[PDB]
């Protein structure tokens, strides 16, 4: 029973987007979980066997408890039965308390087309007679949140990466093959500087919360708060 | 120094509005004071000094640690540099972790000219060369919410009021000139069942919560989460 | 030719987003006719034939011309060329004046992916050229409305149910398997005082309008007033 | 007691609006009141007493029962308690079901500042411990609209004004001196076809409704259907 | 290496949207290229053979260098991994700098329809490991603009066409068959004097520029601009 | 004539929010006038006479032509005749093509409240009729554009400041009162680090468009784009 499950398109999704809160949740003994759909197969750096050995390493640096791989097309995200299905599956397995995914509104379309598959997949993961491939139990996902890998939006809440903003950028830098050029990458937005302009945004998103960073997040479901109104 | 300081624009408005999260902190041994910005004197229903009393009578019932009345004109909260420095001089003296005021969508303009005169005095209040009328030292709120009067909007977030709903009604009760008609009221859209219309919407963001009964609040300011994320 | 055809993925959703309106509609002596695009075979509770039964009672209670089932998946209204061409089939049979869908905005993903094939079925419905399953002929649907199932929203008008309300009610409690816990039933977010939440949304929006009792209605199309502006 | 009170902040304004619905509610045997806020003392073409005469020949030409001409200042719009309270005195004298007035988002500031100061009073007018200029009685305002002016949005509803855009074209052609160049007219975005424009907007939601031309409205107030939902 | 590729679900689309941008650009000496997804089989008036004909006329009205016709089904546009791989062939073959597309806004679900097999495509051909039809090599479009066909909405900016608004209303009249009623024609929203609307709304644009015609446009990507800031 | 006039609350906001593009200007030759509505006294840091000197040297940093000090009161931008007046005669002074002021949404309400001030006297300063303090004759300001202080927002389009970020960096660091803690500082949101999360927000708006730095406008009025589109 895991206390979080992370879900991206591609390894680095969930870095990008969350890498500081995974960091921060691992450090509070919460169990967490990460799910890639695809095997990045189309990334125009490295090969497959390659980035999934980055992965590894990039979730052994945030202490991620298991890394899921699914095999779902690069850039063939489509909405389908079988799609969900798969996706399903994962949910009942890790039977999470908080999924997070891609926020919809970024230039990569896979980022979007996850959401909607992730999304479709909490819901039938909920209903007993939707029946997966290994026919586990209904699982009801408590709380749903939605990160950003490409996009700097103004998000519903942030959270507090300050004491864990240099194991994000350690897990960031196990993707050599996607950030750091080599004699045989080809340029890309991510060979560019991007480490530095992710820094950029959660510095930022610190500022209007008055730490040095956070992350930011958004949520579809009512966000229901408690001990964080006061904060004391 | 209290935890929370609510402004009204009128005696009811901030029962109306979060009298469920008022019993709540209180109960949680938050020192809460309630300011309302006028005395009410253009209400259709009841007189000044009855409806005074009746605002006593309601902060006892959720446990208010102070009602502070301001004496700004009931239809004439204009903005004014006057207004803000009156407002501010109640920010300096109670030195609240958390402002609440009301939310600015909403049939009655004063809710709306109230919130605007309290957002200025709340930046005014945090600026030592701004002079009030006591001539009080700069106070940064932390914290600063909006709460529904006459509105059924999606909030930012909600707050469980399941356990003093009851506390809730009693505070609103104890305006009976406002809610409870006699031989001489006349009609108003507060005499015709207004605290079962209140009830009905807190079960309505109860239900998108997974509780009995909750209240609806915004934020203009980012909020920042960490307990409430996976709430354990 | 129908006044109305009312769209629900599963029987109960047009009962619990317009249930009042169309009682009213057929008081006035119009000819409604309501389609469930699925069996609800993936319902926690009841089976298919007992659904099918509840269904066919609720309508009678509203005095629903027709019933029809389309038997489209439960979870599976994925969009197709296929899907939209058997709902063309129901659009050219009843001709309709006016067509109601769920809102998309809502929990049940169901609802949103029912109304994305309702729109693309309303449009072909309309080209002759494009041919449907029984060849029927071209029909432009006047009047395109959105009612709510699971969501809360501000409404872009509403229609008064006050004197349909208990109708509704009834046409509801029809729905036993789903509503009223039996020796046999699972918890589900329909089997906890759903019904009474229906009623308090229906009296908020009551409430905006100076009714007891409103449903409320989304046009994507433009809404064209007459007699509605002064309403005399 | 009016069916229709239209504000305006300068002669015209009422008649690029909504001149079209005027002439219809009229000829409905409708009494139809106008009021400009202002004497439009600051407009680059014409005279004040100039201006008067050609709004008269506008009213006569839509047929509006009488033109109540107030005195605040042009470009002095400010929100103001005066200015408010001889509003209110306007309402409470016309007792009108309906109050129609500018839409704010126009590039000309005095419309918005006209709303402001309308909808202040529309509540005021209500409020019998209120206290006007004359001590009239408290009115309450049932139908609350907005038209629009310079701008082209998408609006709420629209209402068929196909058989009184050549009256509505007749009540602009008064206003010579804002419309017609003259030997001694300075150039204005007025004087460069600008009722070619307003009959383009008309013609454009004319097409949305699938009629030939219809002014558009917007309202804030929750808008409730009853013959316009299926309009038979 | 084309300046400008103008996708359409229909020819027809990209003349009512940017006919007037189309023929600006072709007297500024651009490569201008054209792309119908469909052959319009299921239009009401005409034939796929007359269709193509106009089409090919329209284009040499407007100066465009090539016309380039794929076959996605008419009400056929379902995102497809199949129909997006045929539009990045025609992306990496004309490898244009600027892309146009159709707003989804419209009540044609195609135009919505098209734009996301469009904008999935962009994408797939900056990849160079995605593979289309004919194997061609990566191609990043840097400007994605979208035109209007059926709305009226507010646009993110305008270009003036008052110079060659006549060529654009001379490359819409080529599309007899669509706009001019024979003895064989039926009754569309095309048939019904759609040119003169479309012209009235580049006339609203225009106004709101200052100038007599402007066309509309929504960019998702950021705007960067230079010359356009101070226009001198 | 200038070609640029734009307008801060206080000295240093129009250099944090476009300092990178009056740079950029000034190296075009377009002549750039900067106003300060007041000279700041309520500012924690430093005082008055001070302020003005390190902002005479931030202006011949940037090249700027003149800098033009009026003497609105600090915290007292309340809407009013006299205040837009003041503000008309530097409009009717300066003659500019365009004007540039704070966005709205920013924690500091002064910045929405001078737009305000300037958008009434923008208006104000194209009206003959309309008399200001030195009775100068009437200017139509061509554009309009809004600069972002403190917020973070997604702007309506960028400029590219690649080869003024050093310049503007230069005139932030002129005001050492405000941004450089001394022995007798207090702690303010600008002592803190803030002119490197100016930085990195220029830095985010930079990836956007693909560019090391940019800075982010909005306009109310309708963009029209010439060479920008294609950018060639
Ligand atoms: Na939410
Ligand atoms: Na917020
Ligand atoms: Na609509
Ligand atoms: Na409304
Ligand atoms: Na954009
Ligand atoms: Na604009
Ligand atoms: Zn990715
Ligand atoms: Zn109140
Ligand atoms: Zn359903
Ligand atoms: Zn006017
Ligand atoms: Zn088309
Ligand atoms: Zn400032």
């Amino acid at each position: 029973n895991a206390d979080v499950l992370a879900f991206g398109a591609h390894s680095d999704d969930v870095e990008i987007g969350m890498g500081g809160t995974i960091a921060k949740f691992v450090k509070q003994e919460k169990k967490v979980m990460i799910c890639d759909l695809t095997e990045a197969e189309l990334s125009s750096n490295g090969t497959v066997s390659l980035r999934k050995e980055e992965a590894a390493e990039a979730a052994r640096i945030l202490g991620a408890d298991k890394r899921i791989q699914l095999t779902l097309p690069d850039r063939g995200l489509i909405m389908s039965d079988q799609a969900i299905r798969s996706i399903v599956t994962v949910i009942r397995i890790c039977r999470p308390k908080a999924v997070f995914m891609p926020y919809k509104k970024d230039r990569h379309p896979d980022h979007g087309n996850a959401a909607a598959l992730v999304e479709e997949a909490i819901f039938s993961a909920g209903i007993h007679k939707y029946k997966d491939e290994k026919s586990l139990p209904a699982h009801k996902v408590s709380k749903v949140y939605y990160y950003m890998i490409n996009g700097f939006h103004q998000p519903d809440f942030v959270i507090d990466i300050s004491d864990t903003i240099e194991a994000k950028k350690r897990s960031l830098n196990a993707y050599k093959s996607q950030f750091i050029p080599s004699k045989d990458s080809v340029s890309t937005p991510l060979t560019n500087g991007y480490i530095e302009i992710v820094e950029a945004r959660e510095k930022l998103y610190g500022k209007e919360a008055g730490v040095e960073y956070a992350e930011g997040f958004f949520s579809k479901r009512m966000l229901m708060l408690d001990h964080d109104v006061l904060g004391g």
